[PDB]
RNA sequence: GGAUUGAAACGCCAUGCUCAGGCUGGCGAGUGCGCGCCACUCAUCAAG
């Protein structure tokens, strides 16, 4: 009818919380800003503006620790 | 084609387990013990 349905998946993800940005702590789920970014990575033009309706979480929320220089 | 608290981001440089120390000194398989007691090769069949 209208709108889009795009499935995205991956082994790793980090949607850093703004208040724990140095020692990164990720959100439990992708925020709408991340969804916007992913959608624009496929197609975007200045004439058009993305709006995110919903996010579906299909896998359990699992965390992990990685340290980098 | 402006922005995915994003875009950029080595754990990295290097460091003998080494120097050495008999498994040795010595200890009869040994003392002894009938294979032995008996038993027909034998009853026959020209040489051509």
């Amino acid at each position: 009818t209208y709108g889009i349905r795009l499935r995205v998946w991956g082994d790793y993800a980090c949607f850093t919380r703004p208040e724990m940005k140095v020692e990164r702590v990720s959100y439990d789920v992708m925020p709408p800003s991340a969804a916007r970014g992913i959608l624009e990575a496929i197609h975007w033009k200045p004439a058009i503006r993305w709006i995110v309706d919903r996010i579906h979480v299909l896998r359990p929320i699992v965390f992990d620790n990685v340290r980098r220089n």
